[PDB]
């Protein structure tokens, strides 16, 4: 029972319809890019790919539609003609059209986004704001990274960053959009760095390649969820924003997060701020800083993630509920801290480590 794809056309559009026989899609499944005489779009159909490859046979402009039958799992695709004028087919077949391949076999795609903007949240982390071309459809599911790219003399240089909410807080985060062409990103710059200095050095208004998403995290792990602890050391705190705005928001049954973020001195806990506002007007949100080196005087919690902590900090409730621990950071602070967990009591299936 494979997928398919058809078309037609009107006086002034050309819409593209994909078949893709599943329950359970809708605009996360689905990237679309296009160009004045081409067109791709991959739909993610269980763990394997379906590709459209098009060049059309007239020009499109640059904006279109996307839109999603859930029941039958049908997408239409809505491109715009430049002239009214009425096409012999619709355009020849480029690489891999229509073809049904496994994830783990494909490649990474890239388009050009624009910077927007750039803020500093510490003093070397900014909040980077990337636009999405007019011309492309793409979502980025909770958990999920992308990679970015840059030109450098010789080569181009990749990285992999997880985009984040523009904020934690309700006055300033995006509304739910049909279709958010801003992506955010939170990005430590190191001096000694390959990739993060030359990040640094774009301007406003250049361009920067970024990937279709990567990862693993099923966001069916948050189903009838009661209890989410968050485990963060440093930059690891990016793919945590998602997942917790979505528990504070998309999560009914929820009773409690708690975040327990470890950094090296006050002056690297990102977000500080947003996250004891949070908290204190949501007391289903617990939230801990650990800092491991501190400068100034420290009336909190110091060290680095041990036995001692997350004993107290994952101390087993009286009552038996539905858990999920997230772990991100350094691959020490992650080994380390995945191993503490089986030796806490915690399956597999109660553990996410991103990494
Ligand atoms: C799935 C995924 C998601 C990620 N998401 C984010 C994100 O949202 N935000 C973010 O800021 N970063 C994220 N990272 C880390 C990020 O991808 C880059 O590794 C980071 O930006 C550094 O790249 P760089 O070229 O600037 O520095 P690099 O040149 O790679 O190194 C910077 C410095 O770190 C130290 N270092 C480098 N490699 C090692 C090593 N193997 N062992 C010990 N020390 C080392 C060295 O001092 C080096 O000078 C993510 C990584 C992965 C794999
Ligand atoms: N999806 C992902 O896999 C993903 C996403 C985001 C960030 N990351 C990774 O997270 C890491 C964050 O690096 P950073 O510069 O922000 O951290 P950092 O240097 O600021 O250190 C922050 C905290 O990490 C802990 N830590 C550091 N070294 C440790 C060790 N040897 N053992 C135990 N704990 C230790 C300490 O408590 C420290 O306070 C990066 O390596 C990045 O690649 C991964």
């Amino acid at each position: 029972s494979y997928p398919s794809y058809d078309w037609f056309q009107t006086d002034s559009l050309v819409t593209i319809a994909i078949y893709t026989k599943q329950k359970d899609i809708n605009l996360d499944s689905i990237i679309v890019d296009h160009q004045n005489d081409s067109f791709r779009a991959e739909t993610i159909i269980k763990d394997c790919l379906y590709l459209i490859h098009i060049g059309l046979s007239h020009e499109v402009q640059e904006d279109f539609s996307v839109r999603v039958v859930e029941s039958v799992g049908k997408i239409e695709i809505v491109l715009q003609k430049k002239e009214n004028t009425s096409w012999d087919f619709l355009g020849h077949p480029l690489k891999n059209h229509n073809s049904l391949i496994p994830r783990k076999d494909t490649g990474l795609y890239y388009r050009k986004c624009q910077l927007i903007s750039k803020e500093d949240v510490t003093h070397d982390t900014r909040l980077f704001c990337l636009m999405l071309p007019p011309s492309t459809h793409l979502q980025v599911p909770i958990g999920q990274h992308v990679y970015l790219k840059l030109p450098i003399t010789g080569t181009e240089i990749v990285k992999p960053y997880t985009p984040v909410s523009g904020s934690l807080l309700s006055e300033f985060k995006e509304p739910v959009l049909p279709n958010n062409k801003y992506i955010y990103f939170l990005i430590k710059i190191y001096p000694t760095g390959l990739f993060t200095p030359e990040l640094d050095r774009l301007q406003i208004g250049d361009f920067v390649s970024v990937s279709s998403p990567e990862g693993n995290f099923k966001i069916s792990k948050f189903q009838e969820l009661e209890d989410l602890f968050l485990l963060a050391a440093g930059t690891g705190f990016t793919p945590m924003v998602k997942i917790l705005n979505y528990a504070l928001t998309d999560i009914p049954s929820l009773r409690k997060v708690k975040l327990m973020f470890f950094n090296k001195t006050e002056d690297d806990i990102i977000w500080r701020s947003q996250l004891e506002k949070l908290a204190f007007k949501d007391k289903r949100l617990d939230v801990e800083f650990v800092l491991s080196a501190p400068i100034s005087e420290w009336n909190g919690k110091q060290g680095h993630i041990s036995p001692a902590l997350l004993s107290e900090f994952l101390k087993r409730n009286l009552d038996k509920s539905k858990v999920l621990v997230c772990i991100c950071g350094p691959v020490p602070f992650t080994e380390q801290g995945v191993r503490l967990l089986h030796d806490l009591n915690f399956s597999k299936n109660e553990i996410h480590s991103f990494t």
